[PDB]
């Protein structure tokens, strides 16, 4: 488990500047692809982040990491923490409105398996919000390099491209992206993010919603 | 080896508009960065490319891929082309002014030992030339990723920082840096480059001198 020591200063970051602007932005793209609905499971809820913010009356968070989960229903203690994994999720067929994933397939040990699930679990034409950071991004390229160098979590992630969800779950009825700015850029990062889209940067954040 | 099937088509992307405006960029941060001096050698000089637009009146081009070095003695037949590794350069010690290294240590053996030939190689008050596709910037992230899914040559590099280079070689005399733009930059690509470096993405080509 990579994020076995990483539970509690896992959202210190979103503190900073920087995180703290991009960590908005990417909730700004997700709300902008979450659909209405009763009921909601997130697969790698780790530390509850979304759980917390996101509006659904029924909320349900998976998590296998029992150090994240530690911390996850501490801070959102208003939804179901279920220990378990993306590839075997233990719930039936057609129980659920929304299913998200953020930044979660970077981490699974099976990804296809870890959609199928989703797909299951979802009932008919329930809407799968799933979030990865672009392969393509320069964040990426720090990323792969701060694993490379032995840091955890990224040591143990993969990379994906947006190219390769359409692959696996087919066109997204609708998508978003967020933080086209690059890792070293400066304040006041509005400027820097506008750039980062005009110098032809891929987002940090790719979202797509499928039916 | 990994390009022994690319000598023939590895300059035609330098013939399309990014391509083009990409290498332009390069050549100008490299010639800014080129000091005076009679003789240059150039390990891993592939198609010789820079060895063919360099204002050295002597100049040597090491090349172990036969594969480039075919391509390489036809388009700068001006320059003696010696098939070996750069981590065994067949010269005496201080026999040139100017050694170039131009995105060859992300394919060569042993880093460290190809630095220590180029050292060794160079005359008293000579200058080596390193330039690297930086790993922190966006094309970085693309070749990464092209090397994963098996591309050539690409799965059989490593990345380097310019912070990679002062740990081998101390702080540089001086440094080149060129192209910010992202490798799915839109036209004009001027202004994509400027805001490349706006958004404060790393150079996709760092330039470093060290004596
Ligand atoms: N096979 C698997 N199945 C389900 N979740 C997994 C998993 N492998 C890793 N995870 C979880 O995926 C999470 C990735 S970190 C992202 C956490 C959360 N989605 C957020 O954005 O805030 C980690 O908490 C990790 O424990
Ligand atoms: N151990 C080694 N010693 C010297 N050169 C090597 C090497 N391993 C690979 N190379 C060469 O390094 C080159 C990298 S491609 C860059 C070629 C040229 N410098 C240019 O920018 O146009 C390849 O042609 C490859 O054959």
């Amino acid at each position: 488990d990579p994020f076995a020591s990483l539970a509690e200063a896992y959202e210190a970051w979103y503190g900073t500047p920087l995180g703290a602007y991009v960590i908005a932005e990417e909730e700004r793209a997700l709300k902008g692809l979450l659909p209405p609905g009763e009921s909601l499971l997130e697969v790698g809820a780790g530390t509850g982040y979304w759980l917390r913010r996101l509006p659904y009356p029924q909320k349900v968070g998976v998590e296998p990491s029992e150090a994240m989960l530690a911390v996850g229903r501490r801070r959102a203690p208003e939804a179901t923490w279920v220990r378990a994994w993306g590839e075997a999720l233990p719930f039936p067929g057609e129980s659920f409105d929304v299913v998200l994933l953020f930044t979660t397939l970077e981490f699974v040990e099976d990804v296809e398996r870890v959609l199928l699930e989703a797909r299951r679990v979802l009932r008919p034409g329930g809407a799968l919000v799933v979030g990865v950071l672009e392969a393509l991004s320069p964040w990426a390229a720090l990323y792969r390099r701060l694993g490379e160098k032995g840091v955890l979590p990224w040591a143990q992630a993969r990379f994906l491209a947006r190219e390769d969800l359409k692959a696996l779950l087919g066109p997204p009825e609708a998508e978003g992206e967020a933080v086209f700015l690059a890792p070293e850029a400066h304040p006041p990062y509005e400027e820097a993010d506008l750039a980062g889209r005009r110098a032809g940067n891929r987002p940090a954040l790719y979202l797509g919603r499928w039916r």
